[PDB]
Order: C-alpha cells, then sequence, then structure tokens
C-alpha cells in the first residue's frame, strides 16, 4: 500500500535525520506526507523537526495535524505536551501530559514534565505531587529531586528542600565515574 | 613597489584569517588598504571577511569598491554574486552570476549559483537549465541533483523529481563504502 | 559561624560553575544568600555568574550590592570595572578601574582596560600612557602591543603604530 516515492522520501529523511540536519529533512518530509496523504508518520516527523528546529508553534500546528488523524497517538501528545511546556503555554499541556500519564504510567519522565507544567500554573502542591511520582519512579535521576528541592523552596519550607538537595548532592558525588 | 608597511599588515592579515579570526584581520586589512590605496587585494580581502563574519550587505559594497578598480574581477563578482544570493536579493545576483559563467564556463558551482538566483527569481525554467549544466558539469556532487530534484517538485512534475532523487540516495549509499 | 545550609549551597553552587553550567548555579547560590545574607561571597559569585551569561546591567547591580557591604572589595571593583567597560559605560569605568590600578599597580591586565576605558572615552593620550604600561609591566602580551598599535593610529601617527606592529608579528612568530 506504501508507495515507491513514500518509501523513497522515507529513506532520505531518515538520512538527513540521522546526520543531524532536520532543516533538510523537513523538504523530503514534505513529499513524503504529499504521497501518503493521510499517513500520520511524516507529519509526526515534521512535528520532531520543527522542535528541534526551535520552531515550537508550528510543531505544536503539525502535532495537532497528527491527533486529529490519530486522536489516541500516544508520542504526539507527549511531544505536544513537551514542547507546549517549553513555550511556557502551562494551562494547555495539563490536560495533555495528563493524559500522557494516563497512557504510560510507568513513565518518569511523563510525571517530570507534568510536575513542571503544574509548577507552571502555579498549581505547587500538584506540581510537588508529581514530580514525587517522577523521582519515585526513577530514583537515580538528579534532575527530579533538584525540581522537588526548588520547588520546596518556593513553599517556603527550606528544611525539606535541603533533604532533598543533600540527595541531589549524594547523587553527583557517586556519579564521578 | 610594495612597501614595508603593506607587506606587513599583509603578513598579519594572512595570520588572522588562517588561523580563523576575522574580527581581527579586518582591522589589519583595513590598514594594508590605508597604505596600498587602489590596490584591490586588500579590498577584496575585506570581502571575504565581511562575508564570512555574516556582515553581506557590507561585503557587496566592498566587492564594490573592488570592482570599481577592476571592473572584470572574476572572484570579487562570484564572492557578490554569492552573497546577493544568500541575502536574497536574486534580480541583482543574475547578471552577476551570469557574468562568472561567461568567464568559467566549465565551473559547476558557479551553474549551481545560477540556477538558485533564477529559482529564486521564479524563472523555473531557466534554474532548471542552469542546475543541470552544474550536474552535468560535476555529477558525483549530490547537492546539484538534489536541487534539480526539487525544482521538478515545484513544477508539479514528480515523476522526474523522483529520478533525480533515486540517484541522490544511490550517490549517498556508495560514499559511505 | 558559617553554617550547614550555607556550606550545602556553596558546594552544590561550586559544582555548578565547575561543570561550566552558570544559569543553575545561580539558583543556588540565590539560596546561599538566603542563608548568610551580608556574607558578600555569594554575591560577588552571582556577579561573576551573571556576566559570564552576558546579562551585564545584573551583574553591575550585584557588585554593587557587594562594595556597599564591602566597599574595597578589591575584585569586586576589578570585575565591574570588566563590565562597565564591556558595555561600553567608559565614563563610569573610569574611576572604578583607576581604584584597582592603585591597588594593584603591578597588574598588566588591570592597566589595560584601563587603558581601554581612557580610549573609549576619547581621552587618547591617558589611554596611550596606560596601555604602555600593561606593555611594560607584561612585554610577552601582543594583544597589549596591539593595542598601542591602534591608539597610535588614531594619533594618525602611523610611523610608531608600524613599530608596535612589527613587534606583534615578531611575537606571533615566536609563539606559533
Amino acid at each position: 500500500a506504501m508507495g515507491d516515492k513514500a518509501k523513497l522520501y522515507r529513506n532520505i529523511s531518515q538520512r538527513c535525520l540521522r546526520r543531524g540536519s532536520p532543516e533538510e529533512a523537513l523538504r523530503y518530509l514534505k513529499e513524503w506526507a504529499r504521497h501518503e496523504k493521510n499517513d500520520p508518520e511524516p507529519l509526526y516527523q515534521m512535528g520532531i523537526a520543527l522542535a528541534n528546529l526551535g520552531d515550537y508553534q508550528r510543531a505544536v500546528t503539525v502535532f495537532d495535524k497528527v491527533l486529529k488523524l490519530r486522536p489516541n497517538h500516544f508520542m504526539a501528545s507527549y511531544r505536544k505536551g513537551a514542547v507546549l511546556l517549553k513555550i511556557k503555554q502551562y494551562k494547555l499541556a495539563l490536560p495533555v501530559l495528563e493524559a500522557v500519564v494516563a497512557a504510560a504510567p510507568a513513565d518518569a519522565r511523563a510525571y517530570y514534565l507534568l510536575g513542571l507544567a503544574y509548577d507552571g500554573d502555579e498549581q505547587l502542591e500538584k506540581g510537588i505531587e508529581a514530580m514525587q511520582k517522577a523521582v519515585d519512579l526513577d530514583p537515580e535521576e538528579i534532575k527530579y529531586h533538584q525540581h522537588l528541592g526548588f520547588m520546596n523552596v518556593r513553599k517556603d519550607d527550606h528544611k525539606t528542600a535541603a533533604e532533598h538537595f543533600t540527595k541531589v548532592m549524594e547523587l553527583e558525588r557517586s556519579q564521578d565515574s
């Protein structure tokens, strides 16, 4: 069912993304899209490309095109959530991320993103609940203790912040190779 | 007779350009120019410097100074044409590039620049004619097959585009091995 | 007197600065400052951080906070001078730099900075006097001969400029 033109442009696209030049890959993803119109994958890959180039708003638009074709596209949502967050559109990220966590409830990174989102929207206790899940799902990861630390700082509870940070340090030390 | 100050500042200039710091070289090229006023070489090198810094509009200006002193300065034209094209001033780039091709008709890169200029000015068939010359003059070069491809895409002739791209791929493969 | 929270955030701060990520270190310097309020060192480190990030105007402000607590803080002034100069506020840099040179009169770099400052404020002869000090205090440094050269160029004395630059070249050659 996949045409020869699509196979070709998908191939060249992949090369460009592997040699790390998104801007070129885009031109060939457009072509793959042209020839398998209604296939979400090329659109999805555009989305990834546009996000790496920092053209965030247009990545959100492309991810929406992918979600129109597959409303439960797990990764499209994850990625869209991630960019909505990088752009500081927290209120719009929350429902998306909360959907991701519902599909992949053992995925620390997701709960971390969710926590950052809640924190941006000034729902601090919900950010802490999320980020704590991320810590519990992956306790080795410094990033998560660190944010829990700063989240406690903003709560004006400096006692707990320090507990989180003393652990940040214990971790940085034992990862000295 | 060149004169000792010129020899000196030329020397230092060269060092700076070789160690890859244009911004410093400029200061010395100015001086070489001060002392061999009417010699086009320093000006020419300024132009190259400015272009590498991305100060394009000022490079064009300096290349014009060089062409006022040597109206057939082959390289000054080539470089001016190249920057006119980077800045998207296509109409002005065409006569210049068309002059370079006339002086160096076996030079694929010139024809490629010319093709990109025509394509920017929405003269598509003329861009294909140029880019095809470039391909014919240097068939190993992926870049030229690739633009031919995309130029056919804009013509809405996807059959030929794919023929050019299948060759893009055959080339990318045999340059891994 | 230095307490456990400070020791901790100072520690983490240092790590961040060593692994070369200023933006993170800042967050922790803030915390060290919160807990040893009135200690100038965290503030001074903020200053350095901000200047590395290119947030120059806010570095000047923090260095000022450090100078309010220690008016002769030698390094605070040096760094503040250096950033005032990078930002092209020459008239304000001169008194600061002239203070640094008073405190560290064998420091070429300080005189070089001073000379650049004078030059920016169109006091060219004073710039040459400073830069010359820098060259005399550190004759191996190309940078200083170079600026002397260009300072003479602006004076329209091309004979001397060339003498400085022939030396710039002699030095670039013997250093490959």
